[PDB]
């Protein structure tokens, strides 16, 4: 079951991170939200009560990534993978890619952050 | 046997949508489109015959992403596949991806979207 | 053993191609070969002769994609993936995508084409 | 356990390659590190001391890519890999790409390279 | 006076140019339009009468590029400045620039192409 | 005097436009501004009260391009250069490009927009 | 007289350069021609012959950009500016830009280079 | 005179803002910086002693860019361009362009920015 809904390239400023300088000025925050869910039911019949509708998950990484800031781009990412998994019963499993692309380091680059896989119970 | 034909990055404006406004003025949809067939006969013969044509292939997505309205992405990508699947037995496996890069989303992000995965019967 | 040595987004202009008319004009061909090689012995040893040096796969590729005219990309990726397995007995296997950026296609997209994945015997 | 911590794109000029010429003017390097490391502790405790702390990562990854010249991209990966598993036991596995966008090669092309995954012991 | 509409990076899949063989596969023609077009009035009274409605000016451009084909850019260009100068008496200069990306060339470049600038009489 | 403080690509989601649909889901708009202010003052002191701040003028922007939903372009362009130019004196020319990078057009292109120009008395 | 044909981004690997290292492994250089001719003529009748056509100008920078070595950009543009005005009387006015973007310089940036804007006498 | 030596996108991290927060935790700063220089001298002798040895420059903007932290962008843009204008008496002007591409500012935008232009006395 290799079906999936996506959410590519999402962008939140907020103020997450350890140092209190970061949770003062702020930055963006790109995240990458996949879904596993079987979509041939919704395939067949054109109805979206059939499939997560990814307006409201947008709706739900928003809230989380928009919200109360903490230090760890884990602790965000746990945070939305949860809140997806325990509304979404269709959801098998729940992917979630947050990226710091200018993150406190001396340096180039192109981006930091974590991805973590979370199945839905 | 990881062999694949793929079309990458099409795009087409259509008029999907689960919202009524959208179904009105339409939007960009790009599909990537990628392929499970065996391509070690064309590999050695070098003729067009012993492959899938990847020009028709792109003639099948056209008119599919082209045509009637649908509601779901879901369920444009499962006609896509089962219309490749139906007309190209060499095709072992065939894999959508359909992302809206400009949804009805109030927010910043770079695409969202859904993928499926449909073996050939 | 997931250690690679890989030459990304090499681009050369051919004549390669089904119809007629772009044998006559051609276009450029992207090419991303992946090899499977273990780096084991070249990481503790720092010496060149323990690795398959990047520089003359590119010449490989090269000779290929700018070589004789061919009708498919399946046939390209099959005698570049041969030519580098043959040569390179510490490649245990060669994966190749060749895209057609602009391919005779009517239509709106980033890229059409094949990956094959060959082990070395 | 499919979570990861991530740095993506890390750039960094250095001197290092087989050709003497190229040991002589140098060129940007292109890293990416990603490391497998459970999660799930952060996560709910939102406590650093609990992940691995993703700048030390880059600090890590800078003192090779900057230090001493060396031979291949295998051996400085693999210095890396080697580097970032000694001092993480968090750290389950190591994966770590460099990409040379501009090495000694005639011709058009978006990048070479290697990429090699090393567990922790 | 210098206040302009503008329509950037227009894509349309044609085929002009002077070769046979391009008149016959085609290939996408980026099109940009700038308008020198005084916008106080609509400026302060938000009434779209009192400008040059973009959409229309799009649907001139598309008309051209995906009508007869000519065998230059020039022509095409000449044709499209004509026709928004003649049906839109506000528009004081019109400038037509028009990109082949991918043109009979054998080599490497970004495109190649042509710009021009009328004024209305 | 060709200096300037500038502010590209800001980006904000809004209603703004001419057709109830697009008023009703909206869509992402690009405000590029550009300010005629001489910098030698602020050059030699380095005190930010010499010169125009820019997180101030973004306010600003924001405040336009996030409030109220107009229909043209055009006004919000003239609104923020209005705006610019009666709280910054120093300001002796505002510019502001407003792009549509997916208007309710049905078609392929990069945007489609106005640029105003109007100097501070 | 605002009309121009112009040729973007050409990009030639080539050994140019002031330090022997450079001129020994060689780079890819990026190329801009933009001429000014009165396209007013083609415009009307649509012959290739009362215009400049692209594809001999690319020949010409190609013949330039990939012979003999030199160590100056600022002599490759200069002499590629003097190639196309003699060989083309219509043109009034030759710009070139050559842009190095991996040259010899440890740093992080997008490109250096030189740009010569030349009449045609 | 419209000839000129160019390096665009230069990248320094440095701790330049004025909000004490930026000054502590830095972040990338992109530098273009164009020179008027006349290229016909050593357009002909091809000696790089009759030009302005673009390295040499780039020297100077990064001596700026990475020493000493200032409040504002365009007291480091007038010490460049002053640099520059004072050691090479061949520059005519010289266009000194600083963007931070992630400033503390609350949105989405590609950047902001001063640009200034200095003739050389
Ligand atoms: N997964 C999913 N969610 C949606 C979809 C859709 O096609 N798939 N379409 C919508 C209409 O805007 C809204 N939400
Ligand atoms: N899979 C596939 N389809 C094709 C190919 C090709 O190389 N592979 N070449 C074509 C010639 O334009 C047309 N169609
Ligand atoms: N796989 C591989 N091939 C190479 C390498 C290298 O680091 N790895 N370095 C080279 C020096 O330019 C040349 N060729
Ligand atoms: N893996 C990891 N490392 C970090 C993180 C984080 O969220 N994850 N946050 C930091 C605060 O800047 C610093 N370092
Ligand atoms: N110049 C111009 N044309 C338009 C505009 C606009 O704002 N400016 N808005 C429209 C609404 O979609 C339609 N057409
Ligand atoms: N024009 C301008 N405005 C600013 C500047 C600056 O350098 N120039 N720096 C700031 C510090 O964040 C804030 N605002
Ligand atoms: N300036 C110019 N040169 C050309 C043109 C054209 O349209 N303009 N078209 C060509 C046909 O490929 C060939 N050469
Ligand atoms: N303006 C300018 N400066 C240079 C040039 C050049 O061609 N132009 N070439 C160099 C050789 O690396 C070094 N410095």
């Amino acid at each position: 079951m290799q079906d999936t809904i996506f959410l590519k390239g999402m962008r939140f400023y907020g103020y997450h991170g350890a140092l209190s300088a970061e949770n003062e000025i702020g930055q963006i925050f790109k995240v990458d939200v996949t879904l596993k869910v079987d979509l041939s039911e919704a395939g067949r019949t054109d109805n979206v009560i059939d499939t997560v509708h990814y307006g409201e998950v947008f709706e739900e990484v928003k809230s989380i990534m928009e919200g109360k800031a903490v230090n760890l781009l884990e602790h965000l990412a746990e945070r939305i993978a949860n809140r997806i998994n325990s509304q979404y019963n269709r959801v098998m499993e729940t992917k979630v890619r947050i990226t710091k692309e200018n993150p406190p380091i001396p340096g180039h680059y192109d981006g930091v952050g974590i991805e973590i896989v979370r199945e839905n119970k």
